[PDB]
């Protein structure tokens, strides 16, 4: 039933009523101002916070929820200067400059998973069939520059030869869903925009949230299994940064949708290329370093953060009414 809500993106006045007047414009034209700032519950004083450290009056010209998000659509440039007084404030904000368009066509590519979470769920499968340490012998092997990502990757499953294969379902259930990734999916759908995911995992796991989701496509490291035990090979090609992008481009061109009308949403250097080849990059959660790359950042939001950038475009050039 999880794909099944929506995050209702709507005007409230009562958030409106929480500032003063004086805190709102209505002489900048919405379809001008290029960035917002959100976060779960946005207060004046926050606002007087980054006032007093950008040395100005930030206005707002328009304020309106996503979910459990509130969102402001902002007077200005986003400088450094407010930047860093927003991380202070653990408030999100982004740039919407070539921000995809939700009335139109549209596809989001997202990585299950950051490769540091991919390692802890094999590390787990490993422990659990009884090989954590060659497993761990043969990660090590890579850390030296003697195996490549994908020589890793297929050693560290051949020593999986063997397992029993409800040791995949007991790992499943041992973990949880990036948050609110159901919502995003849900309202992405509602919108009529393709949902794929790409990741380095096993298609075990991808294609069981394919179901409870109704993802479009989902496309993961594929564990050959023969009478319900891994035989230790992966079956087909391995997902790399290359294979995210060749997905992203492959889907596009099929669903019918325009490249500016696509979204990449990533965590790692493993999502670079896809996030390049994409209209927009959304840093996830993901390293300063890949922060610094990306179009946009979602910090400290969950994954509706993204449908709050996307809803931007929405507002800014007036694609809709409200009630």
């Amino acid at each position: 039933l999880d794909a099944l809500t929506t995050l209702p993106i709507k005007k409230h006045t009562a958030l409106l009523n929480r500032f003063p007047e004086t805190r709102f414009v209505t002489q900048l034209a919405k379809k001008r101002a290029s960035w917002i700032v959100f976060g779960h519950y946005l207060t004046p004083a926050q606002f007087e916070d980054m006032d007093f450290f950008t040395n100005r009056f930030n206005a707002i010209l328009d304020m309106w929820k996503v979910g459990r998000y509130e969102v402001a659509l902002m007077d200005g440039e986003l400088t450094s200067e407010h930047e860093t007084i927003l991380k202070a404030l653990e408030l999100d904000y982004a740039r919407i400059q070539d921000v995809p368009d939700l009335t139109k066509p549209g596809l989001i590519v997202l990585d299950m998973d950051s490769t540091a979470i991919q390692i802890e769920c094999i590390d787990e499968i490993a422990k659990l069939a009884g090989v954590g340490e060659e497993v761990a012998e043969v990660t090590e092997r890579a850390m030296q520059g003697e195996l490549d990502f994908e020589q890793s990757l297929r050693l560290r499953v051949s020593k999986l030869k063997d397992a029993p294969e409800q040791i995949l379902s007991q790992v499943r259930e041992t973990l949880p869903l990036m948050p609110e990734l159901p919502e995003l999916v849900a309202t992405l759908h509602a919108f009529g925009w393709k949902v794929a995911i790409a990741s380095g995992g096993f298609t075990y796991f991808s294609d069981y949230l394919k179901e409870q989701l109704s993802l479009d496509y989902a496309q993961s490291n594929t564990l050959e299994i023969v009478s319900g035990k891994l035989t230790g090979q992966v079956l087909g090609e391995v997902v790399s940064a290359q294979t995210k992008a060749d997905i992203l481009l492959t889907l596009a061109q099929q669903y019918d949708v325009e490249i500016h009308n696509t979204v990449a949403v990533g965590d790692g250097a493993n999502d670079l290329v896809m996030m390049a080849a994409a209209g927009l990059g959304v840093a996830y959660h993901a390293k300063p370093k890949v922060e610094a790359k990306a179009q946009t950042a979602v910090r400290f939001a969950g994954l509706g953060g993204v449908v709050c950038i996307l809803s931007a475009a929405l507002v800014a050039q007036q694609k809709l009414s409200w009630k």
